[PDB]
C-alpha cells in the first residue's frame, strides 16, 4: 500500500502510511509537547515552546542510513517503524522497533505523542468503538482506563474531565461526553440489569437476573484489552502495545502502563 497526506496536524496521533510535510505537527492532548518537522530538515520536539529534543544519530535506537534519492521530498512517516527522509543531510532517521510478530502491524501501528512528551509507536487494535464519530486520543493523562475485570458498580460516576461512564440506577450503561449529552449508551434501561463489568476475558458485560446477557461488546477472548472512556466522551475497548520510543523504551523491557497513585492504569507507556 501507499501513503497519503497527513491532514491530523494539532492531534496526537499519526497514522500508518500518512506523509507528515514540513511545518506540520503533533499535539499532546494536554498541549504541553509538540512534534514538529521543521522547514531545515530537523523533526523536533518542543516543551511549552522549546525545543527539547532532536532526532539524530544520538538517539537510542534509532539508525541513519544514507538518502542516494535526490527526489525525495522532506517527509516524515510511519511504516511499522517510523522513517524521516531528509534529503538536505542525505540521510534516512529511522526507529529501531523490537521484533516484529507479523505483517499485520504495519497496518495498524501509528506515532503517538504522550502527555509525558515521549513518542512511542503503538501497535493499536481497535476491538470495539462504541462512538466512532468520536477520535480516538491516545496519550492523555485525562483519559480513564478500567483493566480487565472491572467492575462497574451501579450509581458509581467513573469519569474522564468533564466525561462520565455510568451504570445508572435505570439500569443503562450511559457514557457522557463533556456538554453533558450521552455519546454511547448500551440501552438496557428497564431490563432488569444487575451488574456490568468489563470481564477479565477483555469483553464488557450487562447482566440481567439470572446472569441474563442484556448486552455486550463482543470482545471477549482479549485478556490483554482496556477500556477507555476519553475526556472527549469517546469510549473504546482497545488491544494496545509499544514497540518502540524516544525514552523509557528498550527491546528486551516488558512494556506496562503508568499507574496512579490509586493502583489505577493511566494512558501512558513505560518498560520494565
Ligand atoms: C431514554 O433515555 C435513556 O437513555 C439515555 C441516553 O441515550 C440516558 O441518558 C437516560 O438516562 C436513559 O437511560
Amino acid at each position: 500500500r501507499t501513503r497519503i497526506p497527513f491532514n491530523g496536524v494539532g492531534t496526537s496521533v499519526l497514522p500508518a502510511y500518512q506523509t507528515l510535510s514540513a511545518g506540520q505537527y503533533l499535539l499532546s492532548p494536554n498541549q504541553r509537547f509538540k512534534l514538529l518537522l521543521q522547514g531545515d530538515g530537523n523533526l523536533v520536539i518542543q516543551d511549552n515552546g522549546a525545543t527539547v529534543w532532536v532526532a539524530n544519530e544520538q538517539q537510542p535506537f534509532s539508525s541513519t542510513i544514507p538518502l542516494r534519492n535526490k527526489k525525495a521530498p522532506l517527509a516524515f512517516y510511519v511504516q511499522y517503524g517510523a522513517f524521516l527522509d531528509d534529503y538536505s543531510r542525505r540521510r534516512v532517521w529511522l526507529t529501531d522497533n523490537s521484533t516484529f510478530t507479523s505483517n499485520d502491524q504495519w497496518n495498524r501501528t501509528h506515532l503517538v505523542l504522550q502527555d509525558d512528551g515521549n513518542i512511542v509507536l503503538v501497535d493499536s487494535l481497535a476491538l470495539w468503538n462504541g462512538t466512532p464519530a468520536i477520535p480516538l486520543v491516545p496519550g492523555a493523562i485525562d483519559s480513564l482506563l478500567l483493566a480487565p475485570g472491572s467492575e462497574l458498580v451501579q450509581g458509581v460516576v467513573y469519569g474522564a474531565g468533564a466525561s462520565k461512564l455510568v451504570f445508572q440506577g435505570d439500569g443503562n450503561l450511559v457514557a457522557y461526553g463533556p456538554n453533558g449529552a450521552a455519546t454511547w449508551n448500551a440501552g438496557t434501561q428497564g431490563k432488569g440489569a444487575v451488574r456490568a463489568v468489563f470481564q477479565g476475558d477483555g469483553n464488557l458485560v450487562v447482566y440481567g437476573a439470572g446472569n441474563a446477557v442484556l448486552w455486550h461488546s463482543h470482545t471477549g477472548g482479549h485478556a490483554s484489552a482496556v477500556l477507555r472512556l476519553q475526556a472527549n466522551g469517546s469510549i473504546a475497548i482497545l488491544d494496545e502495545k509499544p514497540v518502540w520510543a524516544r525514552f523509557g523504551f528498550q527491546p528486551t523491557y516488558r512494556h506496562i502502563r503508568k499507574i496512579n497513585p490509586d493502583q489505577k492504569p493511566i494512558d501512558i507507556w513505560t518498560w520494565h
